């Protein structure tokens, strides 16, 4: 449909922003940033365009969906009938208890990855992916493994593999670690997204395209100007330790959502009353955020008929967090739809919202990353807003790639 | 009966004096001023239907602010807090852990933002500073009182949270006392559904703030006295929400314990009577029979305090609620042992308040996180603050019987 | 009758023999100590299960604690309301039993309950007497005796505050006795949790008091005392750093502690049950390549622990079922093993088990003798004495065996006198 030219416009804009906000445009390693963009667009051309790639994506998703099903066996064991099919016969659409359907999945996956770390399975994958990035982008060992580890584990405990390297890494390396942690999504939280209604194959592609895309806008904003350098008892224990850690994470998540949803509703109450003085008492923050990020939604490849809707979802993902944005996005994926969003639009939003690139994850990074290296606490906080932008643009980049290779009319139910 | 009421107030204060730490340190300007505000606001809403609409709407306006907190709860638990609960389970459909405790997360996150944008900072400097001239209180002491009139006991120490760390013995006991006697929100609508007159409920709602200060500035006045950070606003709301999360856990767990403990305490007494002729002998009746003479002092002259006394005993032990549930069984024209209006007005005020034994759990468990180095000083005054909270509620009963005849 | 009681002795012998073979110094085994422990263990079993006067005391204790649990439910019904009511069975039916709201809250109350009695002094009194009896009949030291006695009520070696002044300088035979006593026993908080699931209360009461002499039994069998036990006059440990101030504070202190335990337990169960279901999914697919796609981890652990189950007095027609239960209790934990065991107790059961079998399983599965409790020992016991952390980690697997053998020993004794009705 000759939309391949329109998609090239989206990619050009996002890269341009990073170059304009660079600390040293003359030190931008072209071999690194053009390679990162080449790899990121290659993965999008693989699991979305070619037939063989979509199989590997659907295959990997059929496996994970089974894993989630196994995790549901533990959920049905803990809360019993409160997560059964009878809940829909008693409370209708309210039978879906978010605290008992989504949050418990964070606990299971946190303990599952704890087991994979113990065995060495996770260490193996990070080494391979990380080793590939440093060999194709020319990045250092630390920031390559960091982006590779961020594909799976959490944003807090900012990937433990880089523990000794953080203390003496450059500003470009440290920023690459922070960017990778924001441009990507924790594997533990991902299973929660699936239970909400977010398309699984899109979440898989976005997680792997977060590593090269994370290093992309990290080297664009802050290019390397200096020189780089270079336990549980048993498996049962490791499985139990990850469960406890995952428990306090879900609690922190469920509490943050109960507050944010309430506070946003409170803000809309203010604008709903104040706006009534100008004749717009139905004006909400959702709208305002949509009207603001409306042009940006047009750039990535979303039609203007649905650009105002995608504006709020991308906006909330930045000014608040990902869970709130996704909660108001799965509503458009329902069969009985108030808005019939196109397949090429729902695909872009699913990739643009996938990431920890929000204002709330700044102190989250500063807090956890400073534990490993307190001497760099002043550098992390200073690159706080910069890391969010680097992470946000990375997710926006994957969104444009998504919209380009969904031009093959690849529907997502 | 005006002399009988003055007799009631004297005795209600005399008990506080006998249980006070330092009598010579008692500020005469503060305490006498507190009693003046309690009797003033009482007649302001009882006699004149102008303040009943002003203060009445004030409570509804502030409650609608907290009501936004339900939008986040309905999103989290979904249908476990819908109306379908009352159609299936009925009265048991009200889940305390899902309708009350999650609200603590909102307050801990809401005021995490207000302190960040300096709104609560102003409300302590202005409202607290104003009552700092009215009485020599630390204004971190007074703001908690003004807040408690609109927020619950689980949501009252959260208001002056960052002041509890470097807080003295007096201000600590005063904030807690305010929490004990304070009524707000979800229960404010509950009592109305019971049939007990709304104008009476508003009168006691605004009598908990000066009444809480009335006894807390008696049992322990001020001595040696009165004198990491979030990055973004979103972060503050996040940090606050996670902080409130563990608070609700600490409070709910303590409540689950104390309630079961009191119920276990009720057993032993039962068995000892179980040896012996008297006994079903619940702690409710025992503390209730001790309130019977004290009831006559307030009002309810005789052949009435024998029952009304046992209703107050239930107030200290198990609940406010149980006492009301039985009081509503006396207002019913099945017409046994019917009582006067000046009688029911006293009992309604004497029963209004959440200063029960179980409520201490909210304090100890709640302040275990806001100020963990202070919880040891909390339980030491736990029972003492129930006493200060119960006498505060009884003080309104005396003003009730006086200004209803 | 006379052939089933001769079986039991054989089983006991087999259990003891394993400990002797796995001994570091068989020649140093104090016969007066180990034979006394086995005598005491088998005496308590013969008392509360065989004689009429003993069963009345066990029943009276059961009726007493049952009332405590009933009082604990008053706090549970208060917090969750109708979600733990009778209407749950009229709606969700069998799914009306929410484990996270029926069992886990009980851990909170009992933790706060035992916290109160530690304040009063009732706990120190019971531990001192039982501990004093174990040191005057077995010849064990003061420390390990109090530890084994304290592990009857509180457990998981989180509250042997009595031996905190002793651990730093005690011998390995003493240290192992502490580790064994923790795994061989349970906790008051988790015992109440087992009751709500459906586990027979009188069996849990008998097993808890049998865990003290049984814990010291295989502890002195595996590693006898070869050095000198430190006497009282030397102990010089110092600070209290006390949480209690009054009974009100202690009641809330144990409540919050019981909460984070109930949360950790509930989280670890959600993981373990799911992970096993995931393994069963793997074996379910891989096993189909050999013609057995219905093969599960429950099955394997059944045939693997089938010989061990048989010895302790369980009929072969029921040995396969008791295999998976004992197995899971060791390789996973006690809650999971009990979760699949209470299904055989309900009248709607698929397979009916005999009275002499359900008693054996109930006693065998009672204890923290599992592979996941090792780190909790090393983790919690090292805070009191970090210089002994390297020694505790090594005796980790040995302690689990000691703890498991203790639970297996109490199982044989149970099936002996429950068979002799």
């Amino acid at each position: 449909r000759m939309v391949v030219l329109h998609s090239l416009l989206g990619m050009a804009v996002l890269i341009a922003i990073a170059v304009l906000l660079s600390t040293d445009r003359k030190a931008i390693n072209i071999r690194t940033v053009a390679g990162a963009f080449l790899i990121q667009v290659a993965l999008g051309a693989l699991v979305l365009y070619v037939p063989q790639g979509r199989d590997m994506l659907g295959e990997a998703s059929k496996t994970i969906s089974n894993v989630i099903a196994y995790g549901n066996n533990g959920v049905d064991f803990l809360f019993g009938g409160l997560v059964s099919e009878k809940m829909f016969e008693v409370f209708g659409g309210g039978g879906f208890v978010f605290a008992l359907r989504v949050l418990p999945m964070i606990v299971f996956f946190s303990s599952l990855m704890a087991v994979l770390y113990y065995i060495g399975v996770m260490q193996l994958l990070i080494k391979v992916i990380g080793g590939f990035l440093q060999k194709m982008l020319g990045t250092s060992k630390a920031e390559s493994m960091s982006a590779a580890a961020s594909i799976f584990v959490g944003q807090t405990e900012a990937p433990l593999v880089v523990r000794p390297y953080i203390r003496r890494m450059t500003e470009s390396e440290l920023f690459a670690v922070m960017s990778g942690g924001l441009a990507s999504v924790a594997g533990s939280v991902l299973a929660g997204y699936v239970q909400m209604g977010v398309p699984l194959p899109y979440l898989i592609a976005a997680s792997f395209m977060a590593a090269p895309g994370g290093l992309l806008f990290a080297k664009l904003l802050v290019p390397e100007t200096e020189r780089t350098q270079n336990k549980p008892t048993n498996v049962i224990d490791a499985a139990a330790s990850g469960a406890v850690t995952g428990a306090q994470i879900a609690i922190a998540v469920g509490a943050s959502l109960l507050a944010f949803v309430a506070l946003i509703a409170m803000i809309n109450g203010i604008i709903g009353g104040v706006g009534g003085w100008f004749g717009h008492g139905d004006l909400t923050l959702q709208a305002i955020l949509g009207w603001l990020f409306s042009p940006l939604a047009w750039v990535i490849g979303v039609p203007w008929s649905e650009a105002g809707i995608a504006g709020s979802l991308i906006g909330q993902k930045v000014v608040i967090n990902a869970f709130v944005a996704y909660s108001e996005f799965v509503k458009y994926l329902k069969p009985e739809a108030a808005v019939q969003l196109s397949d090429t639009t729902k695909a872009i939003i699913s990739f643009a919202l996938c990431g920890f690139a929000n204002l709330g994850s700044i102190a989250v990074l500063v807090g956890g990353l400073s534990i490993m290296a307190p001497k760099r606490r002043k550098d992390v906080a200073r690159l706080g807003i910069k890391a969010v932008v680097a992470g946000s643009l990375s997710n926006l980049m994957s969104a444009v790639i998504a919209g380009l290779f969904t031009g093959l009319s690849g529907a997502s139910v």
